[PDB]
């Protein structure tokens, strides 16, 4: 895909129906809710995590915190099933000493998409960004390190696994408006769960 990033293409199709599973378990502690950016705008992607810390939107700027600012309870714990699937991809993917601790759980709704940006919200660069697939289609667009940078179109099918860093850390991406459909597993959505090491 880039230097230092690769597509695991299928790689979670096995774990998928668990994935799924502790999704929804998840979600009964801390709820997807569709975010404000600082800007004051709502994504359109409805997220949740879970570990020790998670991805959040302030009145200025995005930071992580161990505490759910909306149930205003810590995040869920990691998932065995998703730690296990993480460390798996991780290592199939050239990094095998990466521990996650926080995993960002999206949620696309027919119609939903995720603008153009950068993980820059992690201080160690050196840990990759292991990004799993589950549902509907989506078309993930992969850039360079400049907001300008052109960009790669390349499709995310159920089960697929996308792992980035090195080189590729910082490159743009995005998710475009993701196309009506039917899915098995998750019905009318496509659910991403994006393992990240935020803090030291
Ligand atoms: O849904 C995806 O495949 C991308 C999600 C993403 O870029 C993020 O959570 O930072
Ligand atoms: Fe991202």
């Amino acid at each position: 895909l880039a230097a230092g990033a690769v597509i695991l293409r299928r790689f979670a199709f096995n774990a998928a129906e668990q994935l799924i599973r502790d999704i929804n378990d998840v979600a009964s502690q801390s709820p997807f809710r569709q975010m404000v950016t600082p800007g004051g705008y709502t994504m359109s992607v409805a997220m949740t995590n879970c570990g020790h810390l998670g991805w959040t939107t302030h009145r200025q700027g995005y930071l992580y915190s161990p505490i759910d600012p909306q149930t205003n309870k810590p995040w869920p714990a990691m998932p065995q099933s998703f730690h296990n699937l993480c460390q798996r991809a991780a290592t199939a993917a050239g990094y095998p000493d990466f521990q996650p601790d926080a995993c960002l759980i999206n949620r696309y709704a027919p119609g939903a998409k995720l603008s153009l940006h950068q993980d820059k919200d992690e201080p160690d660069l050196r840990a990759p960004i292991v990004s799993v697939s589950l549902g509907l289609p989506a078309i993930f667009q992969f850039g360079g390190l400049k907001r300008n940078d052109p960009l790669k179109r390349l499709l995310l099918e159920h089960g697929d696994v996308v792992v980035w860093g090195g080189e590729s850390r910082l490159f743009y991406h995005g998710i475009q408006p993701l196309k009506a459909g039917f899915h098995p597993l998750t019905i009318d959505c496509r659910y991403n769960l994006t393992f990240r090491q935020a803090g030291k």
